[PDB]
């Protein structure tokens, strides 16, 4: 594991967020894009506002964040910027549904979101579970997600990085379990079944947040919603992020080609023309249903569904040639 320097965390400790950002960070639509240097500080701020200034020891939190950043790779999409975008969306959901979640869950989710794609290499689970890379042998299913959780624990195990050490033995194992299930939920393969079960529970009136299995599922859907959140930004931001997503997809197709294997259209750079149709397909089958079910369970999350609907409309315009 890569460790942060003394200057990085001490600098973060000293960091103060400008006044104008305080109001904007509360909004679902907020884009972290223009404030790169402020990203670690934005996370500290969100943790302090949701959990409290004394929830974690400042020094441990700043060492933890700075080492988490160092363990994200310089890949086009599944990087540090993605981690912070996902954490911000979680913050907006938690702020708008505050008392539905325990202090331990809010702490656990904000941390899980920042750590959810730790050490990502820009390669899918399918790629690993085919050309049997060591990771797929270690983790048969949700390959990268089990690795992201393993990396989260290894960062906590670094000297003076354990932010949860002050919790009781029961609360510490609970927080890790919240984190583990949250990170596993970000395996898109699991989302489809999770949303269907949630749709059924809500529709029949079976859904019950005091039921731990129901609670685990709702958290899971929140994880997908935060993971997918670039589809809820303003069109220029959404469009530019989509270019990073496909840069990784095409690079996977390129590595497949070098190894003598034909990639799917989505991962084929010689098939760029099919992208708008693939995105419409993605919004209709994955994104729109995700935000629709989430809005049903947590009504204050409706602006995410509206923003996703606007971007679906922008992909439709691209298709018709407008
Ligand atoms: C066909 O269009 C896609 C296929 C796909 F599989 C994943 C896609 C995706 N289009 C978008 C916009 C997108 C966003 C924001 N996030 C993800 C995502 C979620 C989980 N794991 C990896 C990715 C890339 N996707
Ligand atoms: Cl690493
Ligand atoms: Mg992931
Ligand atoms: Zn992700």
């Amino acid at each position: 594991m890569s460790i942060c320097t003394s200057e990085e965390w001490q600098g973060l400790m000293q960091f103060t967020l400008p006044v104008r950002l305080c109001k904007e960070i509360e909004l679902f639509h907020f884009d972290i894009g223009p404030f790169e240097n402020m990203w670690p500080g934005i996370f500290v701020y969100m943790v302090h506002r949701s959990c409290g200034t004394s929830c974690f020891e400042l020094e441990k939190l700043c060492r933890f964040i700075m080492s988490v950043k160092k363990n994200y790779r310089r890949v086009p999409y599944h990087n540090w910027k993605h981690a912070v975008t996902v954490a911000h969306c979680m913050y907006a959901i938690l702020q708008n549904n505050h008392t539905l979640f325990t202090d331990l869950e809010r702490k656990g989710l904000l941390i899980a979101c920042l750590c959810h794609d730790l050490d990502h290499r820009g390669f899918s689970n399918s790629y690993l579970q085919k050309f049997d890379h060591p990771l797929a042998a270690l983790y048969s299913t949700s390959t990268m997600e089990q690795h992201h959780f393993s990396q989260t624990v290894s960062i906590l195990q670094l000297e003076g990085h354990n932010i949860f050490s002050t919790l009781s033995s029961s609360e510490y194992e609970q927080v890790l379990e919240i984190i583990r299930k949250a990170i596993i939920a970000t395996d898109l393969a699991l989302y489809f079944g999770n949303r269907k079960q949630l749709e059924e529970m809500y529709q029949t009136g079976s859904l019950n947040l005091n039921n731990q299995s129901h609670r685990d599922r709702v958290i899971g859907l929140m994880m997908t919603a935060c993971d997918l959140c670039s589809v809820t930004k303003l069109w220029p931001v959404t469009k530019l992020t989509a270019n990073d997503i496909y840069a990784e997809f095409w690079a996977e197709g390129d590595e497949m080609k070098k190894l003598g294997i034909q990639p799917i259209p989505m991962m084929d750079r010689d098939k760029k023309d099919e992208v708008p149709q693939g995105q419409l397909g993605f919004y209709n089958a994955v994104a729109i249903p995700c935000y629709t079910t989430l809005t049903q369970i947590l009504p204050p999350t409706e602006p995410l569904l509206k923003a996703c609907r606007d971007n679906l409309s922008q992909w439709e315009k691209v298709i018709r040639g407008e």
